[PDB]
Parts: structure tokens; C-alpha cells; sequence
């Protein structure tokens, strides 16, 4: 049976699960939360351990917590390294990805006065902290993948973040040629290609009106 | 060689690593960051992949990212379940612990005007979302541990959080007898007992002046 993904019809916290399942070549289905009552239904079903989504029905579980879902998917589909040493590298890399992702994820709901400052900070962190660190990993071993010379969730999560960075400002990737190269190679894996092409499961960026709709469903 | 823990002499993001290593019966050492120049030294050493701590030297790695360090320690010392299904439950539980932890962790640096509202929200989440959810897990199987009828990092991380809740307001545990019972059993494991007794590695709560010291070292 295909996993079932419960979320708003948008990127938010479910987008990295879509990318990772897609990258693993796993067909999945989505039940969109379009109304407050769609959300209320999942809570009243007892489906949500913490009264929150993402939730993914997979292998007889109703998994909540984005990290728990990703860890399970990655381990099941051999995208979490070969040994605990490789996992330690993967985990360290993707937790960095997670921190920069979280800043970008919450930009839309930043108090309007400090939004410019927040964009400056994200660009500063992007160019001076995160991308330098990942560029140095690729520089150090000259291999096609971040870890174990093999495709892992680290490649998928980083490449998903490079697309977001490019959407924020394409000049931010200018000084990171090895990361641009990763992005091009990962984008051309058969499974990721289908995911990114027209009609794939990838979600578009939100607008003023998708933000307003999500805010009256989730309260933020 | 004993692991080496690099952090401020305080709880912050390193406290759950201290608990987990202690619970696994692993002797460790700590190099405290007492001054801006202590921090600057780690950055200039190239020790910090993202220019941040926690950092833990263990088994020839300089691991940063609290989750990467915990995932490694838990897997090494057989505290991460027997299979990926048990890890999915463990992960789902501890990610909920992590969300309530994060609210408590940032209380000290909440603007003093909205601190009361923040404490109200934390108590609401504690009594109406998190503790109910963990109480239901123990109720459902009536076993001594949250997962696999066996000690896991889920027990250690939850019992750490129950101590923090008790520090915030002891009446918050009143309606959660099975969680009080877990806290009492876990607190009496030989390794955790030493960790909690006088002269153990457990750190005290911060004060106005430990918060001020950490703020001018880490800029937060
Ligand atoms: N730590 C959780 C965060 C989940 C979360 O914040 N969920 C939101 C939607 S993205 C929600 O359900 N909000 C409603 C609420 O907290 O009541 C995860 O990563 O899964
Ligand atoms: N996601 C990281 C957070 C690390 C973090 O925020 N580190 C702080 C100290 S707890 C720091 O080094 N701050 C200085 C800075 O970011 O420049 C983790 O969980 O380890």
C-alpha cells in the first residue's frame, strides 16, 4: 500500500517528506487539509499523537513528527548510510540543512518590521555558514555524493534547500560551483526528475493568500 | 578515550547529551566555554562544521548538531530500539519531547512583558498536549518503558523533561501518575542515580547572571 500524506496543499513541513519519498521512487497519495474542519477531523480521529501534522500513514503506523517520518523512510529505502559512522555525518549535515530551512520556512510569518533584517540574516548564514560548509565537504573528497560516495538523504535534503536558496536570490549560489553541480546531478536522477517535472508531486511556493488560508486552519 | 563535551557550563542544548551518555554508563569529560575567546578558539580550530556548539569529540569525530550526537550515542549503546519500527516510535516520542523542551529552553530569553503568556502556553501544552500523549503510551501497554518493553533514549529524554516540568510547577505532574512512576523508576537506574546525586554531571537551572554570561558569548 502507498503511504498517505496528510498536510495543507503547500510545501511547509511536509515538502522534505515528498522529496525523500519521490527520490526513493515511492508512489504516495495526499489528503489535503483545505478547511479547519479537515484538521479537526484528524484530531477527533485520534490520528495525531500531538494534535499536529505532518502525519504519514505508512506500514500500519500513523507517524507524526517530520524527523521521525524522514528517519523511517530514509532507513527503509537505504538512504541513511551503510553504518552509524555514515549516519553521524548524514545527521550532522541534514541538521544544518534543517536550521537554514527553518529560517526560510518562517519568513512569510515574520513580523513585518524585521522581515528585511531576517532576509539579510538568511543570506549572511547562507553565504558565510551553511553553503561554505557543504561546499568544503564536496571539495574534501571530490566525490559525486556528500557521504559514502553513495546517494543518501543528505544529497536530497541539501538539493531541496539549494532550490529554495535559488528562489530567494540566485546570486547566493554564484560562489558555490560544487553545490550547483550536485543540484544538477541530483535533479537528473530518474526519480527526482519525475518529481520536479510538470505534474510531479513537488509543491509551488506559497502566496499572500495560501499563507492566509494556512494561518486560519493552523493558527499562526 | 572518554568523549569530550564542548559547551557553556550550563544545561542548554548539551543537557540531553549529558543525560543520555550518563544513562548509558559512559564516563565523559567537559571543556567549558567560559569566555568569548574560548568559543573563538573552537571556530578558529575548524572544530565546528557550522561555527556552533554543542560539539562532542567521540570515536575520532568532532560531531556537531545535538540530534546527530544523540542519534550516534543512542545507536552505539543500544538505546535506539531493536528495529526501524521501534526507532519510528522512539523518534516520534522524543520529537514531541523536543518541541516542549524548546519552549522551556527559550523561557529565560523571552521578553519580560510576554513571559507570563509564554508560561501559560507552556503549561497549557504540558497538561493538554504532551503529558496526556505520553501517559496514554504507558496506559496502552502497562509496561515499565515507553518502547519495546526495554530501556530506550525515549525514557531518558522524557524523564529529563518531567524534571524540567516539575521545576516549572510540580502541580503539572499531578494528573499523570504513570509518568511520575516512570520518573521514579528511571531516576533509580544505577547510572541515572549517580548522574542525579551530588557530584554528578547534571547541570543546575540557570540564573539571571548565567543567562547574561551565555548571551554575550553566543549572541542570543
Ligand atoms: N515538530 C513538528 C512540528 C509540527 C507542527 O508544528 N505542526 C503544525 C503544522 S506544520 C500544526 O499542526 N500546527 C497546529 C498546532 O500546533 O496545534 C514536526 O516537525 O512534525
Ligand atoms: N541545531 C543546533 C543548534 C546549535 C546552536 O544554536 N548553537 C548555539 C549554542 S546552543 C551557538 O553555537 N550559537 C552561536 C552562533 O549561532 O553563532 C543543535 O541542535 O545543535
Amino acid at each position: 500500500v502507498k503511504p498517505m500524506l496528510h498536510y495543507f496543499n503547500g510545501r511547509g513541513r511536509m515538502e522534505p517528506i515528498r522529496w525523500l519519498l519521490a527520490a526513493a521512487g515511492v508512489e504516495f497519495e495526499e489528503t489535503f487539509i483545505d478547511t479547519p474542519e479537515d484538521f479537526e477531523k484528524l484530531k477527533n480521529d485520534g490520528s495525531l499523537m500531538f494534535q499536529q501534522v505532518p502525519m504519514v500513514e505508512i506500514d500500519g503506523m500513523k507517524l507524526v513528527q517530520s524527523r521521525a517520518i524522514l528517519n523511517y523512510v530514509a532507513a527503509k529505502h537505504n538512504l541513511y548510510g551503510k553504518d552509524i559512522k555514515e549516519r553521524a555525518l548524514i545527521d550532522m549535515y541534514i541538521e544544518g540543512v534543517a536550521d537554514l530551512n527553518e529560517m526560510i520556512l518562517l519568513l512569510p510569518i515574520t513580523p513585518p518590521a524585521e522581515k528585511d533584517a531576517k532576509i539579510m540574516l538568511i543570506k549572511d548564514r547562507t553565504t558565510n555558514r551553511y553553503l561554505p560548509a557543504f561546499e568544503k565537504v564536496l571539495k574534501s573528497h571530490g566525490e559525486d555524493y556528500l557521504v559514502g560516495n553513495r546517494l543518501s538523504r543528505a544529497d536530497i535534503h541539501l538539493v531541496e534547500l539549494l532550490y529554495l536558496v535559488e528562489e530567494l536570490d540566485p546570486s547566493l549560489l554564484t560562489n558555490f560551483p560544487l553545490l550547483k553541480a550536485l543540484k544538477a546531478r541530483i535533479s537528473n536522477l530518474p526519480t527526482v526528475k519525475k518529481f520536479l517535472q510538470p505534474g510531479g508531486a513537488r509543491k509551488p511556493p506559497g502566496d499572500e493568500k495560501s499563507v492566509e488560508k494556512s494561518r486560519k486552519i493552523f493558527k499562526f
